[PDB]
C-alpha cells in the first residue's frame, strides 16, 4: 500500500480512529517512514499490545526520538526482566508520601509565581507553568537548581517535549536542548556519586544515581542521566494536563460550580480531562513472534502502534466518548487497558507510565488553585485545540488577564 506519514503527521491524533471508523474495524494496516505497520485502537487491542510475549520495544521508536523526547539507553527502550529490573526503580520513587511531596512543592512554587504574573498583566497560562513545575520537581527530586538557572532549564526541559514533533528549526532546538539536558543531568549523578552532591536517600536523583542493574552494577552516567531525565521531563509537561484543566473550566458549564461544591468531583474531574484531550497520541511496540489476530497478520517483526487518543474516544467503552463528562468515571471499573491516556496494561510487568499518581496529584492542585484560590480574566481568544500540534494546546495557549491569588 501507499506511505501515509505525511496524513498521520497532518492529523496525528486523529488519524487512526478516523481510518477504523471509515473501515468499521478497530485495526488496520497501514505504511509509515516506509515501513508496514498494523494500527490498533481500543481496549481489546491494548491488552494485546501490552502481551510481553507478543511485543516488545528495543529498536522500535524512530531514532530522531532518542536524539528529543526519550534520549539513548532509557527504560523505554528495555524489555524482558532488563526493563523490569528498571522499571521498579521508577515505581519506587511513587509513594503516597512521596508523590504527596511533590504536589505541596507544586503548589509552593506556583504560589511564588503569581506575583510576576500579577505584574505582567497579561500571561500565557502554558508559557508560564514549565518554570515552577520544573522547580518543584528539581527540588523532590534532590537536583541542584540555582535560582537564575531554573528559567533556562525549564525551557530546555519544555523543548524536548514541546519542540520534538515540530516539523520546523523548533526541531534543532529539542536537539541542542536533548545534549544539553543530558549533560547538565549527568553532572548531577556524577556528583552525587563523587559525593560532591548531597541529595537525599529518598530522592530521585539519589535513587538512579545508586541504581545497581541485574549485575550490580551501577548505570553507565550516560544512562542514569537519561532516566533522571525521565522524571524531570515529563513532570514539566504536566504544563499541557494543567492549561487544559483552565480549557475545561472555560469551556464547560457547571464544571466550575461542581469542583467549587463537590469534594469527590476533583477526582472525576482530573480523569476526564485525561480521558477527553489529545496529549500522548500513540505508542509503538514490534510483534516479537508470528501471530494472528481479529483476522489480521501480524508477523514476526511488525511495526505496531496502539492509538491512545482513539481508545480514550472509544464508543464501545464510553457510550458517549464526545462528551465532557467526568461524573462518567462514576461507573468506571478501574479496567487496565480501557482507559489509557499513560498507557495500559501493569505498571510492573509493562511500559506504563509510571507518572500516573504525580500527573493525577499535580491536576488536582492546578483545580483546586483554579477554583479556590486564583483570580484571573479570560479575553477573548482562540480556545479551540490544535489537533494538528504535537503536544496539543488551546491555540492561544490560555491567555489570561488580572491574575491574583486573593481569590
Ligand atoms: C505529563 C503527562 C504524561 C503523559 C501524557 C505520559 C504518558 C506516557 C505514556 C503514553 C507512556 C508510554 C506507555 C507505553 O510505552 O506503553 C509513558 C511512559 C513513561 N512515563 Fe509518562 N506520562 C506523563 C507524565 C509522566 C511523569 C510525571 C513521569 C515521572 C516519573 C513519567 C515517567 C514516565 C516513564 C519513565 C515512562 C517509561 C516507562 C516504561 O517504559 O516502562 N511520565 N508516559
Ligand atoms: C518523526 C516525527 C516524530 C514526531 C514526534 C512526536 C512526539 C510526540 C509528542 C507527544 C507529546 C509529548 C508528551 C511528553 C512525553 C514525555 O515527557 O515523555
Amino acid at each position: 500500500g501507499p506511505d501515509e506519514t505525511l496524513s498521520l503527521l497532518a492529523d496525528p491524533y486523529r488519524f487512526i480512529s478516523r481510518q477504523c471508523q471509515r473501515l468499521g474495524a478497530n485495526a488496520f494496516e497501514s505504511r509509515f517512514l516506509l515501513k508496514k505497520t498494523n494500527c490498533l485502537k481500543g481496549a481489546k487491542a491494548a491488552e494485546i499490545f501490552y502481551d510481553t510475549t507478543r511485543f516488545e520495544r528495543e529498536g522500535a521508536m524512530p531514532v530522531a526520538i532518542q536524539k528529543t523526547l526519550f534520549g539513548q539507553g532509557g527504560v523505554q527502550g528495555l524489555d524482558g526482566e532488563t526493563h523490569r529490573h528498571r522499571k521498579q526503580m521508577f515505581m519506587g520513587l511513587m509513594t503516597p508520601e512521596r508523590v504527596r511531596a511533590l504536589a505541596q512543592l507544586f503548589e509552593a512554587e506556583w504560589r511564588r509565581a503569581v506575583p510576576g504574573w500579577t505584574r505582567k498583566g497579561e500571561i500565557v497560562f502554558y508559557d508560564e507553568l514549565h518554570e515552577p513545575l520544573t522547580r518543584a520537581v528539581c527540588a523532590w527530586a534532590g537536583v541542584p537548581l540555582p535560582d537564575d538557572e531554573a528559567g533556562n532549564r525549564a525551557g530546555e526541559l519544555r523543548a524536548l517535549f514541546d519542540a520534538a514533533g515540530s516539523a520546523s528549526p523548533r526541531h534543532l532546538w529539542s536537539r541542542l536542548a536533548r545534549r544539553r539536558v543530558d549533560a547538565w543531568a549527568k553532572r548531577i549523578i556524577e556528583g552525587i556519586r563523587a559525593g560532591s552532591i548531597g541529595s537525599g536517600s529518598g530522592t530521585a536523583a539519589y535513587a538512579i544515581a545508586w541504581h545497581r542493574d541485574r549485575h550490580d552494577d551501577l548505570l553507565s552516567p550516560h544512562v542514569a542521566a537519561v532516566e533522571l531525565v525521565n522524571v524531570l521531563r515529563p513532570t514539566v509537561a504536566i504544563a499541557v494536563y494543567i492549561t487544559f484543566v483552565a480549557h475545561a473550566l472555560q469551556t464547560c458549564s457547571g464544571i466550575r460550580a461542581a469542583l467549587v461544591q463537590q469534594p469527590d468531583y476533583a477526582e472525576l474531574f482530573v480523569q476526564e480531562v485525561r480521558r477527553f484531550y489529545p496529549f500522548f497520541p500513540a505508542v509503538v511496540a514490534r510483534a516479537s513472534q508470528d501471530f494472528e489476530w481479529e483476522g489480521m497478520a501480524f508477523p514476526e517483526g511488525r511495526q505496531v502502534v496502539l492509538d491512545l487518543y482513539g481508545s480514550n474516544h472509544d464508543a464501545a467503552t464510553w457510550a458517549d466518548p464526545q462528551e465532557f463528562r467526568p461524573e462518567r468515571f462514576r461507573a468506571w471499573d478501574e479496567d487496565s487497558f480501557n482507559f489509557i491516556p499513560q498507557g495500559g496494561g501493569d505498571h510492573y510487568l509493562g511500559h506504563r507510565c509510571p507518572g500516573e499518581w504525580i500527573v493525577l496529584a499535580i491536576m488536582k492542585v492546578a483545580a483546586h488553585l483554579l477554583v479556590n484560590a486564583m483570580r484571573y480574566d479570560v479575553p477573548d481568544q482562540d480556545l479551540s485545540i490544535d489537533f494538528a500540534r504535537l503536544p496539543a494546546l488551546p491555540k492561544s495557549g490560555f491567555v489570561m488577564r488580572n491574575v491574583h491569588i486573593g481569590g
